């Protein structure tokens, strides 16, 4: 397996342990203390060319004091930043994680970026095109709208990712 360090960024709540928990594990947990989710997680995937071990990162619930350290970004190949569809200010602050993975981390960097909570479509507070007009203006790898509960399009954007490194 040849390893690849995928960090996850987003403001708290978004779901980015969910995500990682849901890849890595195939399991949910509901309302889980932020600063409980395995910091590093990982799983091995045969892409078109070779196994890949995902080596995730999680912040530990962090990114509550709204910074991570360098050493967080450094030496990444990929990130995932995560908003909730039904959250407008978690969109707004994606473009500021952006920001901060920019100052911190390699310019070759795959940035994707993921609205989350789909499944909860009565309370969806942006638009699909909302988070398609960031991924345009930041100039990302990929955008996607996934659901960490019901396990819909979460494999897809680290298989996509694959490709890509
Ligand atoms: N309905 C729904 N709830 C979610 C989803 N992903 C996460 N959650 C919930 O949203 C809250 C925050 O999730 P968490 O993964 O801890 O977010 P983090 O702070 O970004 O790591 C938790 O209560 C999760 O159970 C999802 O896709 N749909
Ligand atoms: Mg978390």
């Amino acid at each position: 397996a040849t390893s690849a360090k995928i960090v996850m960024l987003g403001e708290s709540g978004a779901g980015k342990s969910s995500i990682a928990l849901r890849f890595t594990r195939n399991e949910f947990l509901a309302n889980q203390e932020t600063t409980i989710g395995a910091a590093f997680l990982s799983k091995t995937v045969m892409i078109d060319g070779r196994a890949l071990k995902y080596e995730i990162w999680d912040t530990a619930g962090l990114e509550r004091f709204r910074s991570l350290a360098p050493i967080y970004y450094r030496g990444a190949s990929g990130a995932l930043v995560v908003y909730d569809i039904t959250n407008s200010e978690s969109l707004k602050k994606a473009q500021t994680w952006i920001k901060e993975l920019r100052a911190n981390a390699d310019p070759s960097l795959i940035i994707v970026l993921v609205g989350n909570k789909k499944d909860l479509g009565s309370l969806r507070q942006v638009s699909f095109e909302d988070g398609q007009r960031l991924a345009a203006e930041e100039q990302l790898a990929a955008f996607y709208e996934a659901s960490a509960k019901d396990n819909n399009n979460v494999e897809q954007v680290f298989l996509d990712l694959a490709a890509k490194l």
